[PDB]
């Protein structure tokens, strides 16, 4: 009659068990803070105590095998629940030792959601009565607190939404200080008090309505397709109006956990194993790509990979371990025929791998040294339209973008698999002159198949070929049917009675096929022994086969049309298949049947990205323009016509705002941001004032005002280029995108001719 | 017959077999590099190929249980080799498969030491007559290039002395790039080359001595009282003559090796478990305390403890994995009672842990944040005399240093324990008000004691009382025999037979505690239920009793006069036994009798500080009176008597040579730096000259003259001051240290009226 880590209530299972609550704490960390606030004593004498109140942990918890679980086993142990009754009336919810069952859990992803949606779907599955009635109940602790100074009680949000909405109409919010506690853990010692004082108004009920019985079914208890059209739309946020209603009554429908909180959950546990289609990546390679252009903008400079990994880590927000960093860190810079990336991020200095051992061969990040990619990665991701993609926030702190739009189709340009048993993904990367051929047909207006590619997007006819990459392959890719076949190639020697493998399949790994070979029994009875001299990216194994047994090799593998005898005696070849599963930009799950759907979905978000910064980029020169004007105005109407003596803020606002000086926003006009056109319209013209009488004594000479004079021809000769550029045939920016390709293509050039070092 | 990572020779085991040689590669990084330079082909036509070497791997290899090893057992079959046979002649030698076995490892630690030391000590056990006659062979690989700009030659050190013997002479070292290779996977595509285009000259053989027989049964197949002196003195480095004859014959002296690459590797093993008495944290805690201090320097701002962990391995070096940084960094902010820290580095924020789980109820990284106790750590540990210590160097660059010296002994302060299996070190605090008493008694000349303790020192009186620390401990401390007692805290209710816990032992969990009672059988009994209703930081345990059994109690524990019958049954006493181990500064293993010893080893290290404190103020502060009379001078002789129009280097440096304006060196004497007195006295004087005439015409003014020479006589009284600190009657700095001891008490104190949370 035991139960680990369970406190019993004092009244729990008397008279006044009805009154009892127990805390499912989700762990050791949770146990701890419900154990400070349950035993405040007399500093909260109102508060919960240890009487009408206990507490049991969730720690593991991860249908006969659901029956299995210990965990829930001592769950329904202390609450005194009972199978094959129905809890449809008041007396027989009596029989139970506590009132009420309470979730304590983290208000992160790996927490509500997964935790909670498992104690609910539990609960649901076996006593949905109890749901209905309000026993499962939910601790809904602040999520987001905002500190002013000179106050000491903060502005508790429980949602993202609610905190948006009043940081919207703020004004400005720089004396706030914005702290996110996304798990128990992180409420300080006097936060928990303040807590527990009001224990009851956080205190929400779960309610069941009809469209949470067939989100259960999906969500939990089901792998096939019916979660497919739930997780390939994405997580929607509950609205306001939906929020107010539970904070209104306290009672959170099923449906709408499930909805947000556990959605969320499972697409999260998706986007680290499947990347975006925009660039091929998934978050963790983006906080190294984002982490990467940080660190090595300054300088250039070789650093460790355990080194570079604590910079991701303190700078990109990453959390998941230096395990998985550092593993991912060198997967990204291995360069090598059989390799994941066809064009690495980074610059691989010192042993990263090779393709006998599939990349696992690389050397210990301590003595192992990164380098970014400079020439390559300038090109690919440019620099000035990263500004306007969206960016994922931690905890308030901007963090790697939500994705990258380069200039070519990343997702399409390498090979990627997951190695995880889940949501099988598989690319094999097209050649670079095939898919070049086909973005510049679509971008070039004057390329003879323009008008037909683009005839052909609507109708998915695929005028131009796309074939899969031949580069560090000396094989054969044959189409047989539906698929392609990457063959080795072998070489025999009747004298010598050996066959030599001189080549391999497109992405098998040395020391791995030896051991399938080895392992063969049919296949090793004709082989002695197998040796290995194969150089560092090449393939040269020696096998040695039976005085009599090359003969007897073509009758038992019969000469097949597509396979040679020696190609099937030897597992020479392999299909190209290809699982193309992505999530979309704004989320979700998208299916691709070709490579084609894949490059024509990718065109569009960086056809609009070009407009988009020709667009800022006009609008921000317009600004400098007019602040440059304002200036060079101001020289020639000088202390001749208005002085500076008046020394003061408000009284030479008003002398020149007859004159008709506008009062520009300085810092932003001069250094734009992450803004966006209509944030940047507002912000600089109703901003601050302080940008003229801030400029030395020299900017007031004749010869420092022929600059200024001159760095306004030059903004406006650029300035009447960008409205060019936006007028063009196909679409604004046609050509600035056709130069960018160029340069990705010589820079692709150039690091092919070295060994992906470019020195 | 099969072996596995083993490539066969080809003319292995043949006519040529003894001019084959088995390369024993680490690991799978080692086996890429030897297989990229034993395939160069004909870039490298003299080099090693295939021909005549092979390949095999060292993987894992970590006496009955030593022909066991898998591992070994392929190195005796590739090999040939025989037992119970000894090659004592050279036909004998002429069966093995190979000429000789050459040992591919890592230069660092866990390289050659470890991997090479059991090589060594398996081949010494069983055919010393292989290493005697040069069977067993190590490839020496440059450990450190030094890349000059404009050549593409560069410097190759062998060993770390090398390196600082050319450093010294080589004047300005500004143009010249250092690199370590502390791993075989650390050398780029072109080194590898290089290193096999010389491969015979990086080949060197293993000689066997007479004093490698009694260093080998001491480090290897044996672990007792013989291998204690010689970690006792640490680890000497190779002199010059050692290192110049062995490049000489290229013949490597077993004694030589096991003597520092070996007896390195084991003390570097200790030293991540055992503290120096110092300051008593290892050198991970170091790293942690110096990113620390770094971090958080500019701004004291929360950061979340996975962040901070990224600063301190991007920063400190540290390699050692976050899942022991952030458990470290953790442990350095636990504020509890029986936490290790009295006196945490950081102030926690959120629930870093309690003493019922003994801190493992932590938060998670990502959701806790840490920050630095900045009142406390620049008055224990102070800022300037930081640049006094030595400092350990990674791979060229600054890290933490070898040792802090805080005003306080901290290795006595604080709760220390390994929770390794070896080298047992427990550390019991003493309690600030005796440590306070020894120090001021020490220091103070106006002491009572002070002459008495002086005198107690040369014949270890111990005059004062050192006593174990009561500080959040509700207990009693009894001294019984030679060892000290914490004995726990109980209420009886005879009416309610119920016995309640109010306090545990000093350094008992309250979840173990109570496993511990519940497993014992005989305790059981007597018990029905066991309720832990304990708060936060306090314990409240209540035991239930059976109706009869109470009495029945004392006859069964017999009521010993030292514990309680109650406190027999209920395990509340335990013995503060302390194993006081610890590091020496220079290096080795010290053991101390009494806490005492301690304390008095530690006092010289101090009090030579503040010396070398004040000496560095003192040279300091006369080279800056230096520099600011020549600057004050300049202004009253200035161009009324030499103008300025040369405006060149040497011209301008000429004129005013004859003057006698000193060239002092700039950036040196403002803004001192890691540099010794001999060092800086050097540098200050024989430097640049560039500190005159670099100053704007402001400078030049009475009102700025007048500051300059307030300042002046500002650092001469300052540098008077000084003089008579290091003319103090004790020692040197005796006042200032005084001074010290009061900030870390106030210190101390206002963390101690607060929860370590200073606000």
């Amino acid at each position: 009659v035991d139960v680990d880590k369970y406190t019993r209530a004092r009244n729990a299972g008397g008279k006044r068990a009805q009154d009892c609550m127990l805390l499912a704490a989700e762990g050791d960390s949770a146990l701890s803070l419900l154990r400070t606030g349950l035993t405040l004593g007399k500093s909260n004498p109102s508060g919960p105590s240890f009487d009408f109140c206990g507490m049991i942990s969730l720690g593991g918890v991860i249908n006969e095998q659901l029956t299995n679980n210990k965990v829930l086993q001592g769950i329904v142990q202390v609450l005194g629940l009972d199978f094959n009754c129905h809890y449809k009336t008041q007396e027989e919810r009596a029989k139970l030792r506590y009132g009420c069952i309470v979730a304590c859990v983290d208000q992160d992803l790996d927490g509500c959601g997964k935790i909670l949606g498992l104690l609910l779907a539990y609960f649901h599955l076996f006593w949905p009565q109890l749901i209905i009635h309000g026993f499962v109940k939910r601790l809904l602790t602040p999520l987001i607190r905002v500190y002013e100074k000179g106050k000491t009680m903060p502005v508790e949000f429980y949602y993202e939404q609610e905190f948006d909405a009043w940081a919207k109409k703020q004004t400005s919010l720089v004396n706030h200080t914005v702290k996110y506690y996304k798990g128990l853990a992180a409420h300080d010692t006097h936060e928990v008090k303040s807590m527990f004082k009001h224990f009851d108004n956080m205190v929400y009920t779960f309610t069941l309505d009809d469209s949470a019985k067939e989100l259960f079914h999906i969500y939990f208890g089901g792998e096939s397709e019916l979660r497919k059209r739930e997780l390939c739309t994405g997580v929607v946020p509950l609205t306001e109006t939906q929020t107010q209603s539970i904070h209104s009554v306290r009672r959170i429908p099923c449906s709408l956990h499930l909805q947000v909180d556990t959605k969320a959950y499972k697409l999260d546990a998706i986007e680290r194993q499947i990347p975006n289609f925009l660039d091929g990546m998934t978050r963790a390679r983006r906080k190294i790509l984002a982490g990467g252009v940080k660190c090595f903008a300054s300088n250039n400079r070789e650093r460790k990979v355990f080194q570079f990994g604590g910079y991701v880590a303190d700078h990109m927000f990453y959390h998941h371990g230096d395990m998985s960093l550092n593993t991912s860190i060198i997967k990204a810079a291995q360069y090598y025929p059989g390799s994941s990336h066809l064009y690495p991020v980074f610059i691989g200095i010192g042993s990263f791998g090779s393709r006998h051992l599939g990349g696992k061969d690389a050397g210990s990040p301590r003595y192992i040294s990164v380098q970014l990619a400079s020439e390559f990665i300038k090109t690919m991701f440019p620099a000035e339209d990263s500004w306007l993609l969206p960016y994922v926030f931690e905890d308030g702190q901007r963090a790697e973008p939500e994705y990258y739009v380069p200039v070519l189709p990343l997702a399409i340009m390498e090979y990627g698999a997951n190695p995880s048993e889940g949501w099988k993904y598989t690319t094999w990367a097209r050649q670079l002159e095939d898919i070049l051929a086909l973005v510049r047909a679509y971008v070039d207006k004057d390329n003879p198949k323009h008008e037909l590619l683009h005839y052909a997007i609507k109708h998915k006819i695929t005028i131009l070929p796309l074939r899969p990459s031949n580069y560090n392959f000396k094989g054969h890719l044959k189409r047989f049917g539906q698929y392609y076949y990457s063959y080795g190639t072998y070489d025999i020697s009747e004298q010598r009675n050996i066959i030599t493998i001189t080549e391999l399949p497109l992405r098998v790994p040395t020391v791995a096929y030896i051991e399938s070979i080895k392992k063969s029994s049919n296949r090793m009875t004709f082989i002695e022994e197998i040796i290995d001299y194969s150089s560092s990216e090449t393939i040269e194994i020696l096998v040695k086969l039976k005085p009599n047994s090359l003969n007897r090799i073509v009758e038992e593998f019969k000469e097949t049309e597509e396979q040679d005898s020696i190609e099937n005696f030897l597992r020479l070849r392999n299909c190209l298949h290809s699982h193309l599963n992505f999530v979309k930009p704004k989320g979700g799950i998208i299916e691709f049947n070709s490579y084609y759907e894949i490059l024509y979905a990718w065109l569009p978000y960086r056809r609009e990205l070009y407009q988009k910064r020709l667009m800022r980029e006009h609008a921000v020169l317009k600004l400098r323009i007019i602040m440059e004007t304002a200036i060079v105005r101001y020289i020639n109407e000088s202390a001749e016509l208005n002085l500076s003596h008046y020394e003061d803020e408000k009284e030479a606002s008003r002398i020149l705002s007859e004159h008709g000086f506008p009062p520009l926003n300085h810092t932003l006009i001069i250094s734009p941001e992450f803004a966006s056109i209509e944030e940047l319209n507002q912000k600089a013209l109703q901003g601050c004032y302080t940008y003229i009488l801030s400029l030395q004594a020299r900017e007031l000479l004749i010869a420092a005002k022929t600059r200024r004079v001159e760095k306004i021809k030059k903004m406006q000769a650029r300035l009447d280029k960008v409205e060019q550029l936006l007028q063009e045939s196909p679409f604004p920016g046609a050509s600035v995108w056709l130069e960018e390709i160029d340069a990705v293509e010589k820079a692709i050039i150039k690091g092919r001719n070295t060994q992906w070092k470019f020195h």
